């Protein structure tokens, strides 16, 4: 609710967002608390960016939001989502289990500034309630070609998936909520468009196995969905309730993002400096459905 | 019998049991021997209990109950079983294969007294026998809403499972045991109750695959059961033929509480201090049966 | 032949069997090299023996054989079959590939002393070929309630079983070898009998998963056999093409004794001193087959 | 009704009931009238009561209820039941066709008093009309193990069985009699307990060969009844339309005791002194059905 | 148990048994108690015996056993099983519920005495239990071409069959009992072979009517078994749980040999003196079922 945040907390992982800008790749990470191996002064409750032109080398540009300082009513910026719209980035978060915001920015890097005096969405949001046990916390945002945007939340159940259409503006919401459903829908609505057809991904529940990335293709972007598969499987997934991703075109492939310290140990580093953010390259089929995910091992050439 | 302590002893692991009382859940863990990593002075065969309200912050209240000490005829406490009634805690546990007590505090952390001469239940109790290879060490005790209180116990066999009556004073037996049949039964036999339908469940045995945690659903407690399925896999589950558990609801959502090293150390501490228990939290679907079982990552929000 | 040592080499692993005298569970190791963690002088290619009387301490008996110095022809000692008749021990092995022999004593802590100017069992045999790319060095030794004496031998196919009779000295070989079959045949021919029943176990090959152990039965000692299943699949298994086994009754109970570095080390100790070794017990269905092996995790009560 | 008197009479035999206590079992069988071998005076319409702890030797008690003298209301006493309860013991009875009475003492001896002004159970007890053609004298009282008792009677038809609560007084009805269903129900309900599931079992008619005890299964006590077969053919039965009879469990035996000129004579005595009660032990199935009945030849050994 | 005893006690009935000895057919009966008619001083427990020639002429032998006398340990003698080996005679008994013994003589008809300080058979010898209420008191022994002597034993319930081997000396056990299965078995399992094939005969009983002598066959004798039919069904067989019996081959011709009161009483004497002990011609089929048991009506013609 409330109830559920020993569950639905992202409090001790980094939840990643991306964007492509002036030619390179911005990823994104939101930090809470609270890591002590033996023992640590360790912390700061923020959304952080790191960039790369060749997926190799990274430069860390550390903090771009901070809830506290950047927002008159939220104290936490877990799930980002970010999108490049009029000139200006658009950085949407969640405080914590109680409201969406949404922050802007002039540059990538920020600094980003809530300008609303409370959440963008929330509980009380037309077109939200009724729900049974929903969690309001991880926007996924997405601009179709025609010029609508639209936010993507919600989170426990099949039938708790919800999207709002955003102004062009990007910082109001207009009408009301509408429902979707997804099989074993767990968190983690995201939505990307490729080759005119729309991508619903998102984590799945713990009811048949561990959470994964899956997925549900339509030819429109709120209705006419139908379930496909799993994206990316993860032997053996877990830890930590943590399948929020990012797909993102960069430089003509396409690219997951995710968080995942178990496979980031099989693979290397600590992007200098962010996570456990491992990237693995991504295929279509000729009829549009995901053909297979690739863990890159290299940067690119030039 | 006594021939198959060498699978059935709980001596170098820990079987947790759960009460919520006064706002606080209450674990309780077994202890027998002789932990040496390289080397170690480690002991007490006893049982112990750990608190909280929040599920992070956790207290210490040590030993609770110590059968030397605090029974005239066991010198062991397995697989605590803890129910609160009549304004009193009992505490029903396994004397190593020899017997099951129960032992009486006004106090959730004690001290435990067992007020009895021999055990409560035991190899001569009416109804146990005939019983083909049967272990008796790990009751589950149950208070329906019309009074009536069962333990549920036996091990090693599917048609293995005993359920007796106890008296309202908690102390005593009513008639004879009955038997009941569960696929694979091991170990492990608890019962609760919840959207009135009772819920048997179990530690499998080895026949196919790992043992699990399985259960069975009825309108009535001691007959009419159907198997369901498996609440908790545990990849790979194993070491050490301990799949004991508690599943309580606690500030109006339900918790399996379990035993297992390798899944506590793939997410962190040692409860200041008790083990290796996990606490996940457990789902339903419409029809009663188990959704999920998702792992905790955070305490509760207050 | 020769050509295969590469795989069926037994040189760097230990191969077990095991009898039970006088109340004690005797358990024999080969080993032969190398050693060597950083750096190391470790060796002795021979027979070591370890028993117990209750699965849990054990006394370290030493050295029972030793080819060079125990026998006229013998250079190595893989793979021991264990038997106690006419008031002495006999224990079979492999010379490396190059024949199976027999040595003798009057205890079962030795010393063991091989009486033949050669191989009891070797490559001319009678009945032995014609063989596709057998191996001989393994023996399993069993001696059926009517006296008669059987050594089932081979390796490396699904018809690549031979089983011999011999005297009743047990230091001699009766008639010529037959042969016998079993889907994915690779190593590790065993025989025990129980409940009048004779179970055929065996190490499995590699073309359908990791090699396992995995069983027939029959009511004969060398034809009508139906395959049964897996007795261990041992996940992984693997390290070091090493499913060697014995099954044992003692003290009323089965067990199946094997040697596997990685499920030992998920357990603890090594048996003061030997390996690795690690014994579950086995339990049985009405009609005969394995229901399950159980982990053992506590030695006996008395 | 009245009219069918003729065929329900049980003047000229005994009907038995049977109760455990203190180490004892107690059978009790009711008299009435008139046996004249050549000639004869016998007689005294009354319900006299036998004891043993041991099945072979027998204590007579003599009459321990006579209608006339220690009833109000009634001058006959058909078909006794009897339930220990509240420290007391209760005896109730049929009334020749006109009613069903109780009679309380604090002995299983007596001696037994009625002290209602008139039947506990008539016709016009509530629930028992509307009814075609049924018989009211042959009670079968049962109490619950969550303390609600129950009288079943009713005779001549299918649907012709009634069953009503008791008072926690046991001399007093509560609520309206309920309609229950047999296949071929003639006289004879009864009812116990055995492994928590419910056993209604009765005389059947003479539609299909001679009239048999025969009995249905329930995990309810007063509905979902399943026909389950024959209890007791008896190869003759007949003579003289009467299969009452009690089961009961003593010394940890379940037995069926049932009154049987023909068969006593194929087998022996007369209890020294009542009847022509047979007992055999009962056996049940795994699954709960009644797997045989035994004829007893010998007492218990101790 | 035990507990059981008042179905299973042969106390007032006569138990026979067999065998063939230097051109005589011996048949021995079992006598415990306590016959009086009206009154009677009869009584005498111990083992009898009568001969023939011709099977009209009888020789009384009288008492051959007395367990009180002629052993150490047992008081009673029920069921015996006679063999003639060794040159010496072969007498089982059951001691009453309470073990198997042996006694020995160098006649056939006596005096033998058991040499044993306990029971050759009892609870505790290994592969008995475990068993679900089982008898211990009526063996079956039998000696197998190979020199393997068996004897089987058990009671009440299909899985309650056991066998065990004997020494060559027939007064020891070697290994474990092993256990067998056969419809509906009760008592008095009996081993006899026939033209290669081995035949277990049985009491079945009482869940489809009376009890039967039924049988088995199998080409092995402790496995292999399938079921053929019934022997003897006796209308009306009953009185007293006694289906106790012998198969043997005498001059040729095959006698199945039973103890049956009602029988014996449409047919003539006693045979001067021993029972109601009738003696029927055994007919094979081809296919080594049994045809037909056919009453005799005189003795052999030479």
């Amino acid at each position: 609710s409330a109830a559920d945040y020993p569950i639905f907390s992202q409090r001790f992982t980094a939840d990643p967002a991306a964007v492509v800008y002036n030619g390179r790749l911005y990823i994104y990470c939101s930090h809470d608390s609270d890591a002590t191996p033996g023992q640590s002064t360790y912390n700061i409750p923020d959304i952080t960016c790191i960039s790369t032109d060749d997926l190799k080398n990274w430069t860390d540009h550390g903090e771009v939001f901070n809830a506290k300082r950047d927002s008159r009513w939220a104290s936490v910026s877990w799930a980002p989502s970010i999108v490049y719209r009029n000139n200006k980035f658009y950085l949407y978060y969640g405080n914590g289990g109680n409201g969406i915001g949404v922050a802007v920015s002039d540059s990538p890097t920020g600094p980003f500034k809530d300008p609303l005096p409370g959440p963008l969405v929330s509980w009380n949001t037309p077109g939200v309630q009724p729900a049974q046990n929903m969690w309001l916390f991880d926007p996924g945002v997405f601009v179709d070609d025609d010029g609508q945007a639209y936010m993507y939340f919600g989170g426990n159940g099949q039938n708790n998936i919800r999207v709002i259409k955003l102004g062009n503006d990007m910082i109001s919401t207009v009408g009301s909520a509408m429902t979707m459903s997804a099989p074993r829908f767990f968190e983690a609505a995201y939505m990307h468009k490729y080759n005119g057809k729309y991508y619903f991904s998102y984590a799945s529940d713990f009811s048949q196995g561990a959470s994964k990335i899956e997925y549900m293709m339509s030819d429109k972007p709120t209705t006419g969905f139908q379930y496909k598969g799993v994206i990316l499987p993860q032997p053996p997934d877990n830890y930590s309730n943590n399948n929020h991703h990012a797909i993102v075109e960069y430089k003509g492939n396409w690219y997951v993002v995710y968080h995942n310290r178990t496979v980031a140990k099989q693979r290397g580093l600590d992007p200098v400096y962010q996570r456990n953010v491992c990237i693995d390259q991504m295929f279509y089929n000729a009829d549009g459905t995901i053909k297979q995910v690739v863990p890159t091992v290299d940067g690119l050439k030039q």
